[PDB]
């Protein structure tokens, strides 16, 4: 049982924003559609019913931790842009942790999207899907909200094929433990092969290092969906990168594409493009298709 009256008042004003109530909300416990180590994503319908998704964060008993990730997150609701993921709201009620009510996204994520056999997405499918990735991190970086965990298991695709940036705010978790690591200076779960160069050095993330990460995005997307660095173990990322290497041109990226991804890389973080520049190239690349 999660009291308010604990939680800082302040905290309680922003959440009560977008406060949900128990009978507004029905949630299908035995439809799992994601599975976080916070809580997992199940089938939800929001009452007039609409189909979303539930976030859950019973794992998180401590009442300190979740009001630490709720301040880190609540900010989510302050944002608007057709290519970042909304928060429909916070379900509290009488025992469990908070439920994050999200929208609900009918083609799933987007790394398993490009990976469906089926699907095929073509080079301008993909080089069209980065490119609203881009305007979606163009506005996040305006907002100077850094995401710390870019890639393409975090941006979903709604009904229209429209690309959501996601796993932020109130929605971050880890939904494919396969990709994070203990091997890093911090000790904790981190996603080591999308981080950038300083960042394994320094702990620090910056909207550069999002850049760095969106970089490996692009070229998840090319390949569609191939894990990066598949022969580089997670204790030698760190070196390999001062060593210069890179993640090698995939069979069906453009060159111009390519030299994108290499400016994403630059060792030096003020020396790579800003969201605005990405969205300005990329979308030159795409009109040539
Ligand atoms: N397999 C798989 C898989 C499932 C879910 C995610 C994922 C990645 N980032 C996220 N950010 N928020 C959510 C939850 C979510 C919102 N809307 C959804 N619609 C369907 C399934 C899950 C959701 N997610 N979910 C990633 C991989």
């Amino acid at each position: 049982h999660i009291d308010l009256s604990a939680l800082n008042p302040e905290l309680v004003q922003a959440v009560q924003h977008v406060v949900i109530g128990p009978s507004s909300l029905i949630v299908h416990f035995n439809e799992v559609i994601g599975r976080g180590h916070f809580g997992c994503v199940y089938h939800g319908t929001l009452l007039k019913k609409i189909h979303c998704a539930v976030k859950s964060l019973n794992r998180i008993t401590d009442i300190g931790e979740v009001s630490q990730f709720l301040t880190e997150g609540i900010i989510m609701k302050d944002f608007s842009h057709p290519n970042v993921l909304s928060l429909l709201g916070i379900c509290l009620r009488s025992e469990g942790s908070p439920l994050v009510v999200l929208p609900y996204m009918k083609h799933g994520d987007l790394r398993n999207f490009i990976r469906n056999e089926t699907h095929n997405p073509t080079v301008k499918d993909l080089i069209g899907f980065g490119l609203q990735v881009a305007k979606g991190m163009k506005y996040l970086a305006s907002k100077k909200f850094v995401h710390r965990d870019l890639a393409a298991r975090n941006c979903m695709l709604d009904e229209k094929f429209t690309v959501k940036v996601a796993d932020f705010g109130l929605a971050r978790d880890m939904y494919d433990k396969e990709y994070y690591s203990v091997h890093n200076k911090t000790g904790a779960k981190l996603p080591v092969k999308w981080m950038a160069l300083e960042s394994l050095q320094t702990q620090k993330f910056t909207t550069k290092s999002d850049v760095w990460s969106f970089g490996v995005l692009l070229w998840e997307l090319m390949t569609r969906g191939a894990p990066p660095y598949p022969d580089v173990n997670t204790f030698d990322i760190t070196v390999y990168l001062l060593q210069g290497r890179r993640l090698l041109q995939p069979e069906y990226c453009p060159d111009p594409l390519y030299e994108v991804m290499l400016k994403c890389w630059h060792p030096k973080a003020e020396m790579r493009p800003s969201f605005s520049e990405l969205v300005s190239r990329i979308s030159a690349i795409f009109s040539t298709f």
